């Protein structure tokens, strides 16, 4: 083949590899952003289920100290 | 400058195109990729706070407990 056939020829398979790298890549890229999306769900529900977690800690806490607080009324009279 | 040198230009451009393209693209992935990295990390650190939390809760629950036995004792006197 002339010379300058197959560097015509070389140069066309060199901007098809390289689209052919942004498409893998761009596909690849949509598949990460998707992943990034289930997983900031994923934080947003395990958020909401820590702060229920929180509000029974307090709930606890405070009957705890009614607790405390009759008993020492209590035992007042133990004798 | 010849059709087929100028012809040789126009695909020398293609080419050149492509390339740029492709490099931003796989910088692109290479971003997406990372951002979905930390958002892992911050899920491991999320579970551990909360495990700490339900074991502060275990720990309440069994103090309230041992108080409303002892409630009873002294009310059972």
């Amino acid at each position: 083949m002339d010379a300058i056939k197959k560097k015509m020829q070389m140069l066309k398979l060199d901007k098809e590899n390289a689209l052919d790298r942004a498409e893998q890549a761009e596909a690849d890229k949509k598949a990460a952003e998707e992943r990034s999306k289930q997983l900031e769900d994923e934080l947003v529900a395990l958020q909401k289920k820590l702060k229920g977690t929180e509000d029974e800690l307090d709930k606890y806490s405070e009957s705890l100290k009614d607790a405390q607080e009759k008993l020492e009324l209590a035992d007042k009279k133990a004798t």
